């Protein structure tokens, strides 16, 4: 399932670098969409950690469920500066499938 984790990864990746750009511009109708972004990426990270579960990386997996959280907590309750840094470390490791 490597190529198929690899392409929802790249899918993935659009999101998250979507939302970060959310985060660092303060722009009135780019805060409407970052939930649908946020919501998105929550789907597609679901569908990776099972496809790591299907084989047998366990360590991707539970990545990919922290990964799913970080972006619940992205879209909620979080502040500017704790979004960015959630957003970077979940770019780092969606570059990490999508290259490797």
């Amino acid at each position: 399932p490597k190529k198929k984790i690899q392409l929802h990864a790249e899918h993935a990746l659009y999101d998250a670098l979507m939302i970060l750009n959310i985060v660092k511009t303060n722009s009135p109708p780019a805060e409407e969409k970052l939930e649908d972004y946020a919501f998105n990426f929550e789907l597609i990270l679901e569908e990776i950690a099972r496809l790591f579960e299907s084989g047998d990386q366990k360590d991707e997996a539970e990545k990919a469920k922290r990964m799913k959280e970080w972006m619940k907590r992205i879209k909620t309750t979080a502040s500017e500066d704790e979004q960015e840094e959630m957003a970077n470390a979940i770019i780092t490791i969606l570059q990490s499938w999508i290259f490797s």
